[PDB]
């Protein structure tokens, strides 16, 4: 599958501008200085490239490439646990798979940003598992051009649950819910609304569909994914804290990094949501949703 070499490639934009070509020989100055300006320019922001600067000069007294690759790793790690995995040498070849704490998942984010085509590839992701899968089409106030996820689902053999445009979101999520109760399923994606500037705020209907969810399943849902697309940067990150301080994420998914050289704004991400990234979009292809890998990322970031 080239799992690896998929990843430097939907990273190649990212760091083919200056990542790899700083010169990890020549004196202090000069490679500090590369590695910043690497850093910056690839959308680590200045908080995280300050912290990196300082934690590998001062501290960090193994290879200086080592020690940044460690820092920018640990920076990807939210949980202390997996973490602490990692430092004692816990490196599997393939990154275990994804697994959801509950039954239903609840995806939200910006229209456009690629929900639709995210839950559709992670549908076909998670019965390559095994698991049986149902999708809610939650954005009926809309008929998202092109495919609607509708049509994923027939093509995909999902059963979607859904509604004529402008069914009560929140009556849909309850009755999804009671759809994949009733009839065994493993795995609820439901899909949400994402335009900002309607005539119903955005906020308070997710806000409504999760305690419609919650209705029907008192536990759910225990997944909350926002979709962030990284060709947008640091500003699809203002909005992002919108969605957390409404509807509590649980993680993140990052598509389209191979159309962007901002590739490193995964660490900013991960520092101001504090949530882990679930999986990042390489490539438009079906398996091009890979679930994410800290270590493998930075391996890209900077090697290849």
């Amino acid at each position: 599958m080239g799992f690896f070499d998929r990843l430097k490639a939907g990273l190649a934009k990212t760091r083919e501008r200056l990542l790899k070509a700083i010169p990890w020989g020549g004196n202090l100055e000069e490679v500090l200085e590369e590695l910043e300006m690497a850093l910056l320019a690839a959308d680590v922001g200045l908080s995280a490239t300050e912290e990196i600067l300082q934690e590998v000069r001062a501290s960090g007294r193994k290879d200086l490439k080592e020690a940044v690759k460690e820092k920018l790793v640990g920076m990807l790690e939210p949980d202390e646990r997996r973490a602490t995995l990692r430092k004692l040498g816990f490196n599997p070849q393939k990154p275990k798979p994804v697994e959801p704490k509950g039954r239903v998942v609840l995806v939200v984010g910006v229209n456009g940003v690629g929900k639709t085509t995210t839950i559709a590839k992670l549908g076909r992701y998670y019965q390559n598992l095994g698991k049986k899968v149902m999708f809610c089409a939650g954005d009926t106030f809309r008929a998202a051009g092109g495919t609607q996820l509708s049509e994923w689902g027939k093509r995909l053999s999902i059963p979607v649950i859904q509604g004529p445009e402008g069914t009560d979101p929140a009556a849909l999520a309850y009755d999804a819910v009671q759809a994949m109760k009733a009839r065994g399923y493993d795995l609820l994606f439901v899909d949400t609304a994402g335009r900002l500037h309607t005539k119903h705020n955005l906020m308070e209907e997710l806000k409504k569909v999760k305690r419609a969810i919650a209705k029907a399943d008192p536990e759910e849902p225990k997944e909350v994914w926002l979709v962030l697309d990284a060709v947008t940067g640091q500003n699809g990150l203002e909005q992002a804290k919108k969605f957390h301080e409404a509807v509590g994420l649980t993680g993140v998914i990052v598509t389209k990094l191979d159309g962007t050289a901002k590739g490193g704004v995964l660490i900013p991400i991960v520092r101001t949501l504090k949530v882990p990234i679930k999986f990042v979009g390489v490539g438009e292809g079906p398996d091009d949703l890979q679930p994410f890998d800290p270590e493998a990322f930075v391996e890209a970031l900077l090697e290849d």
